[PDB]
């Protein structure tokens, strides 16, 4: 079929805002999304599961987990999950070096993605066109925090997290993994996929 841009698939496939922040994070990098397409695509890719782990996760009023995909959440309830990724670097540390202050839970070398109230722990989030365990092995060496819960994703469905321990139910980490098959799915009939897979390097 006809070779499409990746420009026109980022455009095309995840939302303004999503698109918005990823162009944020490479200018503040000092890389073109123009130019680094591959890069470009995988931080839409990253930004979009980190909001799809936190999303419809609460905290209720007895202090339990629950999960509301209802759009009107009771104002009672607390979200589960601080966002630390999509957010520059002055005000991503800021939430982190708080909650740091705050929960007593150790700073992290490396920002991490999330913070989870009910689990009381930062999270990396991992999203890979490679072997799972293979990127968590390197993630675990980069961070080496150790309080820091790491749980990668790839786009073939595999799943790799720190002890085991997965964090979300089932479905929310298949809406995940459903995301991103059709991503794979929609860059392949773009003849994009294969060129994507291989840059990870
Ligand atoms: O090549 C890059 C550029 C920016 C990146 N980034 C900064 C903040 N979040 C992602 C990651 C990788
Ligand atoms: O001004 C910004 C906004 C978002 C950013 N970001 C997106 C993903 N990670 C960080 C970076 C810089
Ligand atoms: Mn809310
Ligand atoms: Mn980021
Ligand atoms: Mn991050
Ligand atoms: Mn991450």
């Amino acid at each position: 079929g006809p070779l499409g841009s990746m420009e026109d698939f980022v455009r095309q496939c995840f939302n303004p805002m999503i698109v918005e922040l990823a162009e944020k994070a490479m200018k503040e990098y000092g890389e073109d999304p123009k130019i680094e397409t591959n890069k470009f695509a995988a931080i839409c890719t990253h930004l979009e599961v980190c909001f799809m782990y936190s999303d419809f996760h609460f905290i209720d009023e007895r202090g339990e987990s629950i999960i509301v995909e209802s759009g009107d959440p009771n104002a009672l309830l607390k979200h589960r999950f601080e966002i630390i990724e999509g957010r520059d670097r002055i005000m991503a540390w800021t939430v982190v070096n708080s909650i740091c202050n705050t929960t007593g839970v150790e700073k992290p070398k490396f920002l991490p993605d999330l913070y989870d109230y009910k689990e009381n722990r930062f999270i990396e989030i991992g999203v890979t066109r490679r072997e799972v365990h293979i990127y968590y092995l390197e993630k675990a060496n980069k961070i080496k925090s150790e309080k820091t819960h790491i749980h990668i994703f790839s786009f073939t469905g595999e799943e790799m997290a720190t002890k085991a321990d997965y964090t979300l139910d089932e479905e929310s980490r298949a809406r995940i993994k459903t995301r991103l098959f059709t991503i794979r799915q929609e860059m392949a009939s773009r003849s994009l996929w294969d060129s994507f897979r291989q840059s990870e390097r």
